[PDB]
């Protein structure tokens, strides 16, 4: 009811609408703005001309207000003290203004070893602070010129930031619809203030003087002249709150050194809304704690570390500090860290207990996964307490098969060591799926295209319609896809993109990261059938979809013959494809690119398993050679089945592909693909 409140404001009369027609019982302005308080202060004005009615207006206009007051300037907090002091000490109880507040923005005082590098629990981390500049009023009392001055001074500081803090400023006045659309996508844009901010006078001269700064990494974000002069945000996926706090402090302290902030001993940093006083800080973490949420100690942990939990997928909560006043920013972050760590240990207890016994669901005879076939309780009990150097357990490896009972295999490797440490399971699975290959036989890799003699089969394209060869590779030195930490995944993306951008000739192309993928870029790539989406339930349970879509992307050449998927199911899925028949050309292109990547980075590889992958089906050559070919006549001939078995290739309604991956080189596999097709099309002249 803006129109009603204006009538009282125009008379400078007591705001009757506070006398609950439908006013919030908890409303602090209703509680502390009494007739005598109003009478005592209604004629007082700050140097900036802020009145009591200016400060209380939002709370009278918006009767559902929890707080209902905004300060126009620093003087408002003293001049209208009797009102603000009561509101502050009630909202921030048991804080006492007489006690005082101590700020601390030294990140070195924070002790925060990274809680969750593997991202088993924590999804994202974010720290926000609100700050106001010296020499000016607060948001409701800022003049038109002052706001422009603030924009000018802040941008000057922000545009001179270096390192990971370097970035771009986007003012709201103007902003191409293109730019706007992009910022909405990143969730970096703020809109006109809601009814609470409107009634506080915060939307004055919208959108003049308002703007957005972000660094190139998009891990640092500043809102200029929104609810306060500055809303400064440091954030990233994963759990590294110490890193997040450090980046925040570097930027905030630099701005403070050049401009200075509004700050008192009793209020801490000054903000428009009294709720944001003190640290002006909200430190936050998104974390999956379904089991901890139901533990009886849950609420007592929140109370103990002074944190709160809010609903956001399933079991994922927003954990943030409850306190602003009476504690330092350092103490606030530390309490956040300790509370989250405590809740994480709870979650780890429940999961460890549940993983301590043999998965009873595997005892069902309707389950026909390889996991069920080979994993006995005795084998489980022999392996269950063991972990690789990266902390990968047996249960980590079989999790997808236990969560998805309809798995064909159900077992993934988090790292190379899994194939050794959990050999009594992996050996059986490998030798079963890749039967009759024996691990003792060892495997020979060979990516020399000159050792293939494959003259073109069907240059008319009479039968063969297209030729596709894919290889799966993983980068040496890292875990496999299910076991990747956040930093590993990003590091792999950076290195591979660095290599792919050095590719010349017809290998030249560019990289399309899934993160920051607009609309025009997406739907296009999809038409080419180049786009890959998020993994399914099997990959999710394996740990392949962690931090999606961070670090994922697509590279293709101009001719669209050479394609690379980065950090999908394997770290590198490399595809060469074209035309109709020339198997020898596809492979030559494939080898040129793969060998160059191999030379710069290296691949995970053993004698026994060939090229390593998270999924045992992709071992050895890690290669799929496929032929699309019209063969009506030979498919019914009594030699067709003799042929497929003799050359160990499979035919599927008419996809012609290799069945073998282990115990043969890539040269040998391609040559056999050729020869098999050669005798198949041979009958297409019966
Ligand atoms: N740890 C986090 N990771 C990612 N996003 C977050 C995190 N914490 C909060 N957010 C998002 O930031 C947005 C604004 O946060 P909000 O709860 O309004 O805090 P603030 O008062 O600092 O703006 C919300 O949409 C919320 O989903």
């Amino acid at each position: 009811d803006p129109e009603t409140a204006a009538k009282f404001k125009s008379k400078n009369a007591f705001p009757d609408p506070l006398n609950d027609p439908k006013c919030n019982p908890k409303s602090l302005v209703k509680k502390y703005l009494t007739p005598k308080v109003f009478e005592s202060l209604k004629n007082k004005k700050t140097k900036l001309g802020i009145t009591l009615w200016d400060c209380i207006n939002s709370g009278v206009v918006n009767l559902d207000s929890g707080v209902g007051v905004y300060a126009g300037d620093e003087e408002s907090y003293t001049l209208f003290g009797p009102l603000f002091d009561a509101i502050i000490e009630d909202y921030h109880s048991p804080y006492k203004l007489a006690t005082g507040h101590n700020s601390d923005m030294n990140p070195a005082h924070v002790k925060a070893p990274d809680l969750d590098p593997a991202n088993r629990y924590i999804r994202s981390t974010r720290i926000r602070v609100a700050r106001s500049l010296k020499g000016y009023g607060l948001a409701p009392g800022v003049t038109k010129a002052h706001r422009l001055e603030i924009e000018k001074k802040v941008v000057g500081v922000l545009t001179s930031l270096t390192g990971d803090l370097a970035g771009k400023y986007y003012p709201l006045s103007g902003m191409d619809e293109k730019t706007r659309q992009q910022l909405v996508d990143d969730h970096f844009l703020f809109k006109k203030g809601d009814r609470f901010l409107e009634a506080a006078g915060i939307n004055k001269e919208w959108p003049e003087g308002r703007g957005i700064y972000h660094n190139n990494d998009k891990t640092f974000l500043v809102w200029l002249n929104e609810e306060d002069h500055l809303r400064i945000i440091s954030m990233e996926k994963g759990s590294d709150i110490g890193s997040v706090f450090s980046r925040l402090c570097r930027a905030v302290n630099e701005i403070d050194k050049k401009l200075g902030f509004q700050h008192t001993k009793k209020h801490g940093y000054l903000t428009s809304c009294p709720s944001n006083l003190g640290t002006g800080m909200r430190a936050s973490v998104h974390v999956k704690i379904p089991h901890a949420k139901e533990h009886p100690d849950f609420e007592n942990i929140l109370t103990k570390y002074h944190i709160q939990a809010r609903g956001i997928d399933a079991g994922v909560y927003d954990i943030s500090n409850r306190r602003r006043l009476g504690l330092s920013e350092v103490q606030c972050v530390q309490d956040m860290y300790d509370g989250v760590k405590a809740l994480m240990e709870l979650e780890k207890e429940a999961i460890a207990k549940k993983r301590s016994v043999f998965p009873e669901v595997l005892k069902n005879p309707e389950v026909k996964s390889l996991l069920r076939k080979y994993l006995t309780p005795e084998l489980f009990d022999s392996l269950k307490d063991k972990k690789t150097a990266k902390g990968i357990s047996l249960y980590d490896c079989i999790n997808s098969g236990v969560e998805n009972l309809d798995s064909s295999c159900g077992v993934y490797a988090g790292d190379e060591e899994c194939y050794t440490l959990f050999a009594p399971l992996f050996d059986k699975i490998v030798e079963d799926y890749h039967s009759p290959y024996k691990l003792a036989n060892k495997h020979t890799s060979d990516m020399n295209p000159e050792k293939v003699d494959a003259p073109n089969l069907d240059p008319e394209g009479t039968y063969i319609r297209s030729t596709r060869i894919r290889v799966a590779r993983n980068v040496k030195g890292y875990a496999l896809t299910p076991g990747l930490t956040r930093n590993e995944r990003l590091d792999i993306e950076r290195k591979v993109v660095g290599v792919l951008s050095s590719l010349t000739g017809d290998l030249a192309g560019q990289y399309y990261p899934l993160t920051g993928m607009d609309e025009a870029t997406r739907q296009k790539l999809v038409n080419d059938h180049f786009l890959f989406k998020k993994g399914d339930r099997f990959l999710e349970a394996a740990g392949v979809n962690k931090l999606w879509p961070e670090g994922r992307g697509i590279f293709h050449n101009n001719d669209k013959t050479f394609l690379v998927w980065i950090n999908e199911e394997d770290q590198l899925r490399i595809i060469s494809m074209e035309k109709g028949s020339d198997i020898g050309s596809v492979f030559g292109r494939l080898c040129r690119a793969v060998n160059e990547i191999d030379k710069q980075l290296g691949f995970q590889h053993t004698d026994a398993h060939g090229y390593l992958s998270g999924c045992p089906t992709n071992l050895g050559t890690g290669m799929r050679a496929s032929v699309h070919v019209k063969i009506p006549k030979a498919s019914a001939h009594p030699d067709f089945q003799k042929i497929c078995d003799e050359f160990h290739i499979q035919a599927r309604g008419f996809d012609i592909s290799n069945r073998r991956r282990l115990g043969l080189s890539e040269v040998q596999c391609v040559q056999d693909m050729y020869n098999g097709v050669k005798k198949l099309l041979e009958i297409e002249k019966s």
